[PDB]
């Protein structure tokens, strides 16, 4: 991930106006709707939270969890460490999380600046099935606008209810406690 952390902004868009910022949550959200569409309920749910992280989930059948062949590493940290992607959302992340519910298991791991902080585990069982994925922008990369704006969140997940009909949006904001439902 080292060519992302070189030039973020190449990658994820202006790191001082606003857009990479915000593109940091569309990025992961497109990877929320594709989960989402594969599953039965069809719920994706954006939270931002107080502390300026956002957190994406959806009721899916969960990212894959076994090894990969080739890389030697879960599948999941395949595609959070190998190069537009949650890739490089993560690269640009001081910490991120997520959690995937699948085969009975929930499966945990935490990246700080793209780093895994240990492999994928296993932390208990479930009955449900999805994926979450909890994330802090960098403040080393994001300047002059380090906060999230929900009308910016809310304008474009309303353009994607549409464009991806049959998948339920919610958006939420701890902070003012706004709320908003997109389902076309
Ligand atoms: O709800 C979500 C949120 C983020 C997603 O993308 C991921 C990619 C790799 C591992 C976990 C998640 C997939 C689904
Ligand atoms: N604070 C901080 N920034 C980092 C960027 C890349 C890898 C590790 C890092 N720790």
């Amino acid at each position: 991930l080292d060519a992302v952390r070189k030039r973020p902004g190449m990658y994820i868009g202006d790191t001082d106006d606003g857009t990479g910022l915000h593109h940091m949550v569309f990025e992961v959200v497109d990877n929320a709707i594709d989960e989402a569409l594969a599953g039965h309920c069809k719920e994706i749910i954006v939270t931002i939270h107080a502390d300026n992280s956002v957190s994406v989930q959806d009721d899916g059948r969960g990212i894959p969890t076994g090894i990969h062949p080739e890389e030697g590493v879960s599948a999941a940290e395949v595609i959070m460490t190998v190069l537009v992607g949650v890739s490089v959302v993560n690269a640009l992340s001081q910490k991120l999380e997520l959690v995937i519910q699948r085969e009975g298991k929930i499966h945990r791991q935490i990246y700080e600046h793209g780093v895994p902080q240990a492999p994928l585990a296993v932390t208990g069982e479930t009955e449900k099935t999805g994926t979450m994925v909890r994330f802090w922008p960098s403040l080393e990369t994001f300047t002059n606008v380090t906060e999230f704006e929900y009308e910016i969140l809310a304008k474009r997940l309303r353009e994607l209810s549409f464009l991806n009909s049959g998948v339920s949006i919610r958006l939420r904001d701890k902070r003012d406690g706004k709320e908003d439902h997109f389902h076309y």
